[PDB]
């Protein structure tokens, strides 16, 4: 008797609904355009996978991005493509305009409508309690819609988020490490960044699901509320758990631990050892009291859980109190 097996709480199926070729993206064949079409402008930025550009179309003169892929696995572009072009249109997603690829080099860059923001890591930890709470709203806009879509994003941070904020737009990039969701299939745990890491991939559990998204939404929320960053500043992979372990308690971690028949590591389950839960207004000092409210610790409690059954879904989260008047001046 292993682990025990785990299914998505909503959007169980949507893939399994759709026809194959929605999410079989490795029978997919990419359709590559013309890099000549696009001059590079200037720089961007830089990921780990990626050189950003700001470019033109030579052939209406429109402003694009372009994003240069860093060689890895060719099964890997084609599922970022495949998910984006699923995705195209959705509320608050970055909007892919064209694939193309080096004449001499090969190397695959993906082109992006230009919208003229700037990152959410550069504002975060400056916004006002109600800002708080309206871009937390377009990410979970987005996050609802790609998980309707049968896509976990599975590396949700601030540096992932893009902010045009004069016009309060918003939008959720980096799809590269995203996958479609499959009932009873086991996924890589080497996903997203080490603070916003869930449980789950923290004890090897690879029968997750979109809830992993929701727990890197609570990391962000708590950074922003609290103005910790990050806010489970682990140092290695284990002491990610430790930090979250110290805040949590250690008794619903070993509860979700037997819940789901995980075999931890013998060394592991000494070096987490015993701790109390901590209140979440125990982080509160005075120079975050004015973005910490209690309808923001209960639903920031509700997005850190253990159990990633248990954490709000996207949707559920998007009615919680603590968008009340958010949801109110939606209609305006
Ligand atoms: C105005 C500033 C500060 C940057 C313009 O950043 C943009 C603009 C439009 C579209 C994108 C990015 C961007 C993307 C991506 C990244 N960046 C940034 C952080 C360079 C980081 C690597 C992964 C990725 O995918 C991306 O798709
Ligand atoms: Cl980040
Ligand atoms: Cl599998
Ligand atoms: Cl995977
Ligand atoms: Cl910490
Ligand atoms: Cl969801």
């Amino acid at each position: 008797s292993g682990p025990v097996p785990s299914r998505a709480r909503v959007y169980t199926d949507v893939n399994t609904h759709r026809p194959r070729e929605y999410w079989d993206y490795e029978s997919h064949v990419v359709e590559w355009g013309n890099q000549d079409d696009y001059q590079l402008v200037r720089k961007l930025g830089r990921g780990k996978y990626s050189e950003v550009f700001e470019a033109i179309n030579i052939t209406n003169n429109e402003k694009v991005v372009v994003k240069i892929l860093k060689p890895v696995k060719k099964k890997k572009i084609k599922r970022e493509i495949k998910i984006l072009e699923n995705l195209r249109g959705g509320p608050n997603i970055i909007t892919l305009a064209d694939i193309v690829k080096d004449p001499v080099s090969r190397t695959p860059a993906l082109v992006f409508e230009h919208v003229n923001n700037t990152d959410f890591k550069q504002l975060y930890q400056t916004l006002t309690d109600y800002d708080i709470r309206f871009y937390m709203y377009e990410i979970l806009k987005a996050l609802d819609y790609c998980h309707s879509m049968g896509i976990m994003h599975r590396d949700v941070k601030p540096h992932n988020v893009m902010i045009d904020h004069e016009h309060r737009k918003l939008r959720l990039i980096d799809w590269g490490l995203a996958e479609f969701y499959h009932p009873g299939q086991e996924y890589n745990v080497r996903v997203a960044s080490r603070y916003f890491k869930g449980p789950e991939l923290l004890v090897d559990y690879q029968m997750y699901d979109y809830s992993l998204d929701m727990w890197s939404l609570g990391c962000m929320l708590a950074s922003m509320i609290f103005r910790k960053e990050p806010f489970f500043h682990g140092h290695d992979n284990y002491d990610q758990l430790v930090r979250i372990a110290k805040v949590l308690g250690t008794e619903d971690l070993y509860d979700y631990i037997d819940k789901y028949n995980i075999e931890l590591d013998p060394r592991f389950n000494d070096i987490l050892g015993r701790h109390s839960r901590k209140r979440w207004e125990r982080f509160v000092h005075s120079e975050n009291q004015h973005l910490v409210s209690p309808e923001a610790l209960d639903f920031l409690d509700k997005l850190l859980r253990y159990d990633h059954q248990s954490r709000l879904t996207a949707r559920e989260a998007m009615e919680h109190p603590y968008f009340y008047t958010v949801v109110k001046d939606q209609a305006r």
